[PDB]
């Protein structure tokens, strides 16, 4: 199953990112943003994953109750910070973003936040080798990051063929997405 990330550079381009992702047929939309206001906004226009990014930490473990009693359905957490990890889960957070900087100390993480009790842990990488040794260590969602398009698609394809479950990468534009929807087309599943 995909999980399409919003990447639109403005919040008004997001929110309809949001909009035309769902039309398209994506059938999860992340949205990540330091705002709870703007999360609940993206929500609210049909994302299902609200990405809490807040720098404070007292502020970010807030967006996560505030968003709890909203409604959301699932909630994802970004830290480079396994103790952070965890109060954000102990908050209610269901998805766990790993963003340590060091591969071996996010590789450590990732085995942290297993015996936890973590029920959605994420990881991130521009390498395949990285994100199935992550997958390998008992990481749920891979997150593609490829600098350039054409390396994003093959890490893509990579992870296909290595039987990812749950893969995420940053979504095609609005202006790409409607003109596949004027042309009668959507997303097929994989």
């Amino acid at each position: 199953m995909d999980i399409a990330i919003v990447d639109a550079d403005n919040p008004a381009d997001a929110i309809q990112q949001v909009k035309d992702l769902r039309k398209y047929g994506a059938k999860l939309i992340a949205y990540k943003s330091k705002s709870s206001e703007e999360l609940k906004l993206a929500l609210k226009a049909g994302a299902d994953i609200a990405i809490v990014d807040a720098d404070n930490p007292a502020d970010a473990i807030q967006q996560v109750k505030d968003l709890r009693k909203y409604g959301a359905k699932l909630i994802a957490y970004k830290s480079k910070s396994s103790e952070e990890l965890k109060l954000a889960l102990k908050a209610g957070a269901d998805i766990a973003i790993v963003d340590a900087d060091n591969p071996a100390d996010a590789i450590q993480q990732v085995k942290d936040l297993r015996k936890y009790g973590a029920k959605l842990i994420a990881y991130k990488s521009k390498s395949s080798e990285e994100l199935k040794l992550a997958l390998k260590a008992g990481a749920d969602i891979a997150i593609v990051d490829a600098d350039n398009p054409a390396d994003a698609i093959q890490q893509v394809k990579d992870l296909r063929k290595y039987g990812a479950k749950l893969i995420a990468y940053k979504s095609k534009s609005s202006e790409e997405l409607k003109l596949a929807l004027k042309a009668g087309h959507h997303h097929h599943h994989h």
